[PDB]
């Protein structure tokens, strides 16, 4: 078995509410890249008539409401069961979407420039290496398309579930490092690595992007969270 | 007895050789913006010819570097010691140099558009609002240039005296939290401030830079660094 179908079967082991699609319909709505902020709606633009990928954004959250909004939206996942939730809520609205089994460490089976805006939540912690993901995202975009991304960072990895003393090395990775593949096991985490700022942003301006906006936000539960500690970047960038 | 006195009292309480001098005017040089790490030398461009500032950048170690490769140097710095060895330096080798004593935190003494490249190495851990000193920069760069900065993060200030527990909550602010002026005053450390990465990087970005280049760096020593956690980052922008 490859690391990322372990990831989605302990995934699928692991949807939008009807009266949240109805608020979306009635213009009231807020979707999320990390665990606590929302999202500002100018960064998106106008999303009517927008084609839209959902880039490891499957579980029937955000997609929905860019359906809503009036956008012709894709959405690609690994996980069986995310992609699942994605059919059964756009079946319950009478919505088209397309949906696409598909590991994004690998190429994605798009045209060039096919979209308008990605959408790429916190997901890239279960990948070993991102650069090509972003040069992908940037081959799928149009000229003038917009890549928004929620991002991991490693501070959720240095520390064990005490969430205190710093004891993991740099980089964490599960596929090289025995203990980094232990740990995860008594949680049962699959595998997931941390990424630096060369990765995360660097990955970013490498494959072309001119990021327009950087923000910070916290885990949104839990100690590090409780001390206002920042744990993950969420991004806009412009082709 | 001003937070930015104190400092500098601190750091003048705690310069590049003749031949290491003769080297960068063979152009065989290195320089930091952070502990470990070399900038590469694209990043700066052809020097020779170029009007360059040392934002923060004394100590004779990178201005005596970049004259010999040409450039025409100002060195700006609020520690009298760190100007000091950039003033036996510039009298060893006798070249020109503009030596400037000056708060960073406040408006810097330089025309609009008249600089072709900053350097800006570790320092604004110093200062308490970062974003108005790129402003400044973005100010004084003429339209093309280059700003490259060396730019501390949080990591370093959640931790214990052991660089073992995150015992502190953010931001780390010893003008407004006594417990962080405390810790500080208990190591001789001064007046340090955790900066976030919508303040180092976003910073830039609403002051009007296109970022190029994102990397990351460690300590250069100590416990975090032994376990290769990424505490700095080093960057490049144009205007």
């Amino acid at each position: 078995m490859s690391y990322q179908n372990i990831n989605a079967s302990i995934i699928d082991k692991w949807a939008i509410s009807y009266e949240e699609y109805i608020k979306a319909l009635n213009g009231n709505w807020n979707v999320k890249l990390t665990p606590v902020k929302f999202v500002p709606h100018e960064w998106f633009e106008d999303l009517k008539g927008k084609k839209l990928l959902g880039l490891a954004s499957g579980g029937g959250q955000q997609i929905p409401v860019f359906t809503a909004l009036g956008a012709e939206c894709t959405v690609l996942d690994y996980s069986d069961k995310q992609l699942a939730n994605e059919k059964m809520v756009a079946e319950r609205e009478k919505y088209k979407v397309n949906i696409v089994k598909a590991d994004m460490t690998k190429p994605l089976p798009f045209e060039d420039e096919s979209f308008d805006i990605i959408f790429h939540p916190v997901s890239n912690c279960y990948i070993e290496n991102v650069e090509l993901v972003f040069k992908e995202c940037y081959r799928i975009l149009k000229k003038g398309g917009i890549l928004l991304c929620g991002l991991s960072t490693e501070i959720n990895y240095l520390v064990d579930e005490n969430e205190e003393k710093i004891v993991f090395s740099m980089p964490f990775n599960p596929l090289k490092n025995k203990e980094h593949r232990e740990f995860l096991e008594k949680f049962d985490g699959g595998y997931q690595f941390s990424h630096t700022l060369s990765e995360q942003l660097g990955g970013q301006l490498k494959a072309g992007f001119i990021l327009t906006n950087i923000e910070d936000d916290t885990n949104g539960v839990g100690r590090l969270h409780e001390m206002n500690i920042s744990t993950y970047i969420m991004t806009r960038a412009v082709k």
